[PDB]
């Protein structure tokens, strides 16, 4: 509970063409249109994902993702090693530097080679990500109720970057701390 609220801004260099970022870089929604997004090496081309601008190399840090799934979409939240594969079919799993949870209506899972289905007391509106770089914890909780969701144990050898994904029109997320 000594996790330091962090500023997150979504990096428009990284965002899949199917994600629309807000002017303030605090929100994203799944867009009906592929944008004519410059295909620079930092940009996801298949995974409908976006990174934060600023990575973490130490300490304890925490941020909150508010999730709105209007019509059976999904949202993915977590952290990636900064050398995560961005081009092609990415497998979201620890082995490939992804520590993330996927939320849909009636469906939450921790992503790995062997995804873990999680049944919660409530459908999370808000997911708190609490990262302890020093120990190697990625903790997910319901940011309103503090209900535990999942904890990954990780060995960080590189910078880690807050990670977000959306699938399906009417799906969106917004950031706070």
């Amino acid at each position: 509970l000594d996790y330091e609220p962090a500023h997150i801004s979504l990096d428009p260099q990284t965002s899949h063409p199917k994600l629309l970022l807000s002017e303030d870089h605090q929100r994203a929604q799944f867009s009906y249109k592929w944008q004519n997004s410059p295909d620079n090496p930092q940009r996801f081309d298949r995974a409908t994902c976006v990174l934060a601008h600023t990575g973490i190399t130490g300490g304890r840090h925490t941020w909150v993702v508010s999730i709105d799934l209007a019509h059976g979409g999904s949202c993915t939240v977590g952290v990636v090693s900064e050398d995560v594969q961005r081009k092609g079919e990415l497998r979201l799993r620890p082995e490939e530097g992804v520590w993330a949870v996927r939320l849909a209506w009636g469906f939450v899972s921790a992503l790995g080679s062997f995804p873990t289905r999680l049944t919660l007391k409530e459908q999370p509106r808000q997911v708190r990500v609490s990262l302890d770089y020093e120990v190697g914890w990625v903790t997910f909780t319901n940011a309103v109720t503090r209900e535990p969701i999942y904890t990954f144990t990780a060995s960080f050898t590189r910078k880690v970057i807050p990670f977000f994904g959306l699938w399906g029109r009417g799906s969106s997320f917004s950031l706070s701390s």
